Formats: C-alpha cells, sequence, structure tokens
C-alpha cells in the first residue's frame, strides 16, 4: 500500500459506512478500486451495482452527481468471473491518452457512487484522494 491502494467500494465496509473515507497518496500511485462481488448464491436484492463518478468539493459534500464531472467507472458485474470488477487510478502529472486523468500534487480530488438500481437516491457513498506535494513523497 505504498504504490497501490486497494478501495473495495460496497456498504458493507466499514471505511465507506463511516463516511469520511480518505486517502492520501504520492504521484504515480495507483488506486485500485474494488466493485461489489457475490457468490451465485446472492438474491439480486441484495447485490449492489455503482456508477462512480469524479466531482468536485460542492459535488462531493452533496452527494451531487447531476451538476458536474465525469462518470469514471460502472460497477455493473456483481457476479464478474475472474474476482471483482476492477478499476485503476493513476495519479500522474500527464496522460498521452484522451480517456484520461491528469493529476496535480498538493491537490484533493473526489468521488462519489450512485447505486445502479438507483435506491433511496439522496445519501451516498464517496472518497476524498489527496495527492501528497512533490517531495512530501521522499
Ligand atoms: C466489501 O468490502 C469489504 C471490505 O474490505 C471486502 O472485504 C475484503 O475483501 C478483500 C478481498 O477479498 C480482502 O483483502 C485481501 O485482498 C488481497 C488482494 O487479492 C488478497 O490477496 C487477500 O487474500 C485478501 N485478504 C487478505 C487481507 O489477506 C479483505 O480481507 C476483506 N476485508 C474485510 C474488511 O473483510 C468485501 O469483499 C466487499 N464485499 C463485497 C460485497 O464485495
Amino acid at each position: 500500500v505504498a504504490d497501490r491502494y486497494a478501495v473495495y467500494w460496497n456498504s458493507s465496509n466499514p471505511r465507506f459506512q463511516r463516511g469520511d473515507y480518505h486517502i492520501d497518496v504520492c504521484i504515480n500511485d495507483y488506486l485500485d478500486v474494488f466493485c461489489p462481488h457475490y457468490e451465485d448464491s446472492v438474491p439480486e436484492d441484495k447485490t449492489e451495482r455503482y456508477v462512480l463518478y469524479m466531482v468536485n468539493f460542492d459535488g462531493y459534500s452533496a452527494c451531487d452527481h447531476t451538476s458536474k464531472g465525469f462518470k469514471r467507472w460502472e460497477c455493473n458485474r456483481p457476479h464478474s468471473p475472474n474476482g471483482p470488477l476492477k478499476f485503476s487510478e493513476k495519479f500522474q502529472l500527464f496522460t498521452p491518452f484522451s480517456l484520461g486523468f491528469e493529476f496535480r500534487p498538493g491537490r484533493e480530488y473526489f468521488y462519489i457512487s450512485s447505486a445502479i438500481p438507483d435506491n433511496g437516491r439522496r445519501s451516498c457513498l464517496k472518497l476524498k484522494v489527496f495527492v501528497r506535494p512533490t517531495n512530501s513523497c521522499m
């Protein structure tokens, strides 16, 4: 957890349950988000699915995924064949591709999700990521 940070994005995770999950990372580190994953023996009704978004602080604060940001990943395979669906975020300064994001050191970024079956629409799981300043990373 000094290059790759594992984040299990589901409501049974106490860190998300508490509603203030936050992590510090260094440029070039990776954030690996693991979508909810279940055994076939699971009741659907109890299968979590989410869309994950990156928003600004106000959107993060208000669980607003409609006003501004980007849809980043879709946790839509609760029974994915080889382990949970996993999305990776690399905190890099430059990206040569258009499907990517570039980060700046000494800045915080925000992520929130909306339930896919769209339930109780109001509260949300969320995550704050602070990219430490260059140097404050040894
Ligand atoms: C909801 O979030 C939970 C909170 O973490 C998930 O539980 C964690 O599952 C992890 C993966 O199965 C376990 O971590 C380790 O992951 C590495 C990476 O592949 C494995 O090698 C390890 O074997 C595995 N176990 C360890 C730590 O050695 C965690 O142990 C486990 N943590 C907790 C808090 O129980 C749930 O899976 C997730 N639930 C749903 C519905 O997806």
